[PDB]
């Protein structure tokens, strides 16, 4: 028995991901049954009862068409739910890949990072920050399942439910009428978390190289305590790390935004050249 | 004649406010026609096509029961729309009051500000920042200053300070999130204190402390000037001057705290 979602369907057995307000299944087109898709169901009702915002995943994915970002094929709205029918990544996530491979060569890291960079370029041009990049939403796709070496891997960024537009506060002000009462830091907020994704990518590269994240703690509150109590974070970089990768990690893993590497510097960095 | 919304109704002619994706009408209960309500329609379809986020006005107003925050009586959800049926403020907004009065005495400012502070106290307890406080959404309900109750409205731009931190907790891995995302609670935490600063200033002086041609011009101004001195009349009392200077600090870190605001000697008088 299959659940039908417009022109698509899925089995409840083929769960590939979940979060607090969403589940994602492998499915397929009902007629072209070789066309595999990912079907995400978002619980709008539960979300409406929570402090966590609904977000703009549909608009953001609709606006992006890029080979390193999951495509959106269709949307079905219900009163309490919304379904997004998206590109299926047949290789799973980067966490699964690390589980199998342990740590990756620098050359593999470079190949992946080039694709991540290409995605970050389109996000940057559109003023979109993802804000939740991690191994679990950096996905692997094999266009030909026979060519399953590193060169056969295409990387695709997914799960944009936490993503935001940098210009949204300035757009709100334009629409509100008089902005003369709004706090300066609200008017100027574009310039605060603009480099959040660069830190994340830092932590992911680190984990690829070393086999754990650069900074671990018991719980989320404990890690928050750590970042708060240590204002100059030094990542522990293995001494055998190449000069350029060491340099790239040090520039990405700056606790303070203002010290962190710029996007133009990231995209130009010699590790990537 | 009348649009029906559950147990209530309104005429499209009785508009009392509007914004980018919302309109508000004066309405009434269909049986108890002397019970006036404010009925808001939010265009969710248009909103979905914009960069501007669906907020949490329903949740916030549902969860609050406080005399200085507009009550929510009902919600009617449609595919493209939602109606909120809320408390009606028969006095209009603070801007309308300033239109009649010109400027307010310090004593009147203090009476209003006590009530605004009481609203800000409950928002602060719950980790809510309104982010768009202004004379147009600080409302008056009459049943003189002693008769006047202040109510805060329009929470469509409001945010929960802890929501990023809560997302991280519900991840299980907050491990890849940027420090400034994890700790963003400490960034716009005092947005409402600035806003209240500008409102008090306008009450006292009769204009906002800082005017620009356009929103982008005001953004340019705040960017270009790293400190900002409001022009305070010399006859302003020492405590009110102090309150204004401490609220109208361009930089969050220098701005007066909530505890200092709620305990401020201007209010203790
Ligand atoms: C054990 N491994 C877990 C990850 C995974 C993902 C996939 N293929 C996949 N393809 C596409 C997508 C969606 C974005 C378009 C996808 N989504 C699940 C993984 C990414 N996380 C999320 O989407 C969040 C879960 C609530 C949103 N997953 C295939 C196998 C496996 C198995
Ligand atoms: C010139 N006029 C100014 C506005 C006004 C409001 C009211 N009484 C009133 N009572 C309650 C409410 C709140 C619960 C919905 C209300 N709302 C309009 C004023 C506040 N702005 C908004 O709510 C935004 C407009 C898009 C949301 N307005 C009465 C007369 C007048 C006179
Ligand atoms: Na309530």
């Amino acid at each position: 028995s299959m659940e039908v979602v417009g022109d698509f369907e899925y089995s409840k057995r083929d769960l590939v991901g979940h979060g607090a307000f969403a589940v994602v299944f492998r499915g397929r087109h009902r007629q072209k049954t070789d066309w595999e898709v990912a079907i995400k169901s978002i619980n709008k009702k539960n979300l409406s009862k929570s402090q966590i915002l609904l977000g703009k995943e549909i608009k953001i994915l609709k606006e992006l068409q890029h080979e390193n970002i999951v495509a959106l094929y269709d949307v079905q709205e219900l009163p309490n739910s919304v379904f997004l029918v998206m590109e299926y990544c047949n290789g799973g996530d980067l966490a699964d890949y690390l589980q199998a491979k342990g740590t990756l060569s620098e050359d593999t890291i470079r190949v992946f990072l080039h694709q991540i960079a290409a995605a970050m370029r389109i996000l940057h041009s559109k003023g979109i920050i993802h804000r939740d990049l991690k191994p679990q939403n950096i996905l692997l796709s094999y266009a030909n399942r026979r060519k399953s070496s590193v060169s056969g891997i295409r990387i695709k960024i997914a799960d944009f439910g936490f993503a935001r537009y940098l210009h949204s506060n300035m757009m709100a002000a334009d629409l509100c009428g008089s902005p003369m009462y709004m706090a300066p830091e609200v008017i100027m907020s574009q310039h605060y978390d603009a480099k959040a994704d660069l830190w994340s990518i830092g932590t992911v590269i680190y984990q690829c190289l070393v086999g754990k994240p650069p900074f671990q703690a018991n719980s989320p509150q404990d890690l928050r305590m750590f970042y708060e109590k240590n204002r100059s974070l030094m990542p522990s970089i293995p001494r055998e790390t190449s000069p350029y990768l060491a340099n790239l990690l040090l520039g990405l893993l700056q606790r303070n935004q203002k010290d962190r590497m710029d996007f133009e510097a990231f995209f130009s960095h010699p590790f990537l050249e």
